[PDB]
């Protein structure tokens, strides 16, 4: 149930918490993780040239703000068995300021 | 079609063609390739810690002395599009010696 | 560091110095080096139905009018190990004229 | 292929992956590296007071905006042999900002 958020502190979130392992350019690499360019509108584990586990491709879940929300709580409670590393952020508007970020920064 | 081979010749053939990318010992480090401890038995792609590309893992190829002949001769015409920067070892008795040694090195 | 110069001097460069080994319309023959058409903006080892050298893949440097006039000075310096038995342009008038001609020939 | 870029960001850059083994000021001091006041235009190796490798030496490249970015992708790659410990700036609009700073910080 997202509501849009600061887009400045939101990238401020994405740099210190994913850019270790995604990158979110049009064509960029993909580090541990893969890149996050057009992730929204586009079914989990749709990205070229990345091995999704059978978790994130079995999921099938079309991206969007709402349900990557509740993805970003608990990345492994929503898709369980994920090979991504993160605990998750916890706080609503933290979600909320990166998710407006990453929805200009990966159009 | 593999025949066994001098495996003290073969430690030389890992240590001056393979060794630079690869490492062999249980639970060792990824250099520019992956750790290759219990390569045979297992799927192509599926060494934990590792960024694959999308050819490897596609590949599905359960590891063997056999199937291992066959893409040390020619890496890239066997896995096409591997990151994997190789010719081959094109004399057989190079990659029989060098299999020889990488099974006991790697089980 | 790469300036143009005269495609007509390039043109006499490279059919005196390159020709014998090299073919540059597009799909042509891999004589004694591989066919150079699309070789700019072409990662150094990536032309299809040529046999390279570990050393020529393992470069993997993207061609380009800069790192071309470097590698055209000293093969063997450039890429250490390279079957191209060439010497090298060592003016760098003659490499300007060539990569002119070069150019426009490739793509 | 270089093309300029930050300077203020290029700044920031030297100063958190370079810094520390090197300075830029006329006249400054060797750290772990060696100094780089006049590195443009001056061959590979030339800094009074460093005792570089045989390497660094042997490579004898003029430093340019050109190569100086290529160095910079793989020091390791481009110089095989080199005691400069450092991965490389693999993105492109890094190593642009990093030596729009660095061209007029040395000259
Ligand atoms: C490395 C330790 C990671 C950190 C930190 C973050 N992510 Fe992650 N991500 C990582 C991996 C290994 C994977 C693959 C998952 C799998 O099991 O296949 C992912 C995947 C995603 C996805 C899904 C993409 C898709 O299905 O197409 C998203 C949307 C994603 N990652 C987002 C994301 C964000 C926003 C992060 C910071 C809060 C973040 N990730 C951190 C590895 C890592
Ligand atoms: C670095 C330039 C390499 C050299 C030399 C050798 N290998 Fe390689 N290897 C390298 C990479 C980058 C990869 C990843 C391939 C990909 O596209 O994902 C690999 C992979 C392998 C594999 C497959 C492992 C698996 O699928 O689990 C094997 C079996 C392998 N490498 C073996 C091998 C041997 C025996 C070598 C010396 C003759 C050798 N490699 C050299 C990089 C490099
Ligand atoms: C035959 C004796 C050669 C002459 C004379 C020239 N080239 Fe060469 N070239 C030759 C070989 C055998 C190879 C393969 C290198 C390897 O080790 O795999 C090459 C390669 C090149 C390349 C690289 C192409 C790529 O990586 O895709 C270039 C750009 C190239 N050759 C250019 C070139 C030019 C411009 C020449 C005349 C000045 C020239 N070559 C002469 C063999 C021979
Ligand atoms: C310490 C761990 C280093 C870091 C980080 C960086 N550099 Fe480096 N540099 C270092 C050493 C030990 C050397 C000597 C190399 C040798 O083998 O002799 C160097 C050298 C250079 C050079 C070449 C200078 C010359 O040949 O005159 C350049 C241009 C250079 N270093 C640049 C550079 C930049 C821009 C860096 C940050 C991105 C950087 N270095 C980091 C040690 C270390």
């Amino acid at each position: 149930e997202f509501k849009a958020g600061s887009a400045k502190k939101g990238a401020t979130l994405f740099k210190t918490r994913c850019l270790q392992c995604h990158t979110v350019e049009k064509g960029g690499p993909h580090k541990v993780g893969p890149n996050l360019h057009g992730i929204f509108g586009r079914h989990s584990g749709q990205a070229e040239g990345y091995s999704y586990t059978d978790a994130n491709i079995k999921k099938n879940v079309l991206w969007d703000e709402n349900n990557m929300s509740e993805y970003l709580t608990n990345p492994k409670k929503y898709i369980p068995g994920t090979k991504m590393a993160f605990g998750g952020l916890k706080k609503e508007k933290d979600r909320n300021d990166l998710i407006t970020y990453l929805k200009k920064a990966t159009e």
